[PDB]
């Protein structure tokens, strides 16, 4: 919403928010919308991305069986669902759902640090395994 | 400091209940640290599973009779404390209160802060710790 001359939430709305909520930010499904209060008041995170950051469940399930959502659509530091999945080590069952809902066609996405989701999990991982699954 | 007891989140990651199980002499112990941090253990195994959301061995440490729910990190901070900053599920929160975390509900941390300070203002979580006495 319009926080700061610009479009911006924090973590305290995201932490908060119900599915109600998310359904009716529709037209920014594919927007970056939210970062944490720390940081600098432009947005750097969609609501996925937040949600996921966030662990909310039944945000993070809501979002992903939407129609006319870009599961691989990119934060401002260049990162997609998957890369901020893979490096805050959420469930596997996340992670998966994140691969076969279309995050596999961004599987070699890289970041400004050239990192792509594979380079952000742990060797030998049950993560790592499963994104080689999927055509890491 | 010793990387003698230190596990990092690393290994917490890929842990199952049986790993959880075999550290029962460990379930009150600071064991537990993030690789960016101190090498000097923080968390408790059941404050780490918090920390990472592993809901199965939550779920499980939360169940045992010999695990103490009021256990501090080397900062201070309970499960409870964790739980609420984190804004993990109510149904942990409620757990963790249910199995004796009402008796901590006043313990603070080395910042002054209590379990109620780390809720959002009118949440679900806030309410429900002011029912068991915050």
């Amino acid at each position: 919403m319009f926080n700061y001359e610009s479009i911006l939430i924090n973590e305290d709305v995201v932490s908060e928010m119900t599915i109600e909520d998310a359904k009716k930010l529709k037209p920014y499904w594919n927007v970056q919308i939210a970062n944490f209060k720390k940081s600098s008041k432009e947005p750097m995170f969609t609501l996925l991305q937040m949600a996921i950051l966030l662990n909310k469940k039944d945000i993070v399930g809501y979002l992903l069986a939407r129609r006319g959502l870009d599961i691989n659509a990119l934060s401002r530091n260049n990162q997609t669902a998957l890369m901020i999945a893979c490096d805050k080590k959420v469930p596997l069952d996340w992670i998966e759902a994140i691969l076969k809902r279309g995050g596999d066609l961004g599987i070699n996405i890289k970041d400004d640090y050239e990192q792509t989701a594979l380079d952000k999990c742990n060797f030998n991982s049950k993560a790592y395994h499963l994104l080689l699954k999927y055509g890491a």
